[PDB]
């Protein structure tokens, strides 16, 4: 699936993201935006053997078992094949734990070189929540 903005927002917003550990949510739609085009079925496949999965382009070698990558420790304890869905629970519970886990949103690539220091609030904007 590949959502709209506003959709996304209210999905991530009815599962909790606004204001998780300080981060609004239009922290989180940004990153979507830039990690996967708010796409469900995204995929990179790198050439170190991880992959990274889903709307918020989360990888393989840490945090989800696909299987095939070196070093696995499945911190989300879930198949990557999970974070493809057209639901987007699994991938806002594996992005909580990523932040639970000691890290913040530099987490992501894409939120750190897109979305940091940006109006983020403007990814919300006009939005029905
Ligand atoms: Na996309």
């Amino acid at each position: 699936k590949v959502f709209g903005r506003c959709e996304l927002a209210a999905a991530m917003k009815r599962h909790g993201l606004d204001n998780y550990r300080g981060y609004s949510l239009g922290n989180w739609v940004c990153a979507a935006k830039f990690e996967s085009n708010f796409n469900t079925q995204a995929t990179n496949r790198n050439t170190d053997g991880s992959t990274d999965y889903g709307i918020l382009q989360i990888n393989s070698r840490w945090w989800c078992n696909d299987g095939r990558t070196p070093g696995s420790r499945n911190l989300c304890n879930i198949p990557c094949s999970a974070l493809l869905s057209s639901d987007i629970t699994a991938s806002v519970n594996c992005a909580k734990k990523i932040v639970s886990d000691g890290n913040g949103m530099n987490a992501w690539v894409a939120w750190r070189n897109r979305c940091k220091g940006t109006d983020v609030q403007a990814w919300i904007r006009g939005c029905r929540l």
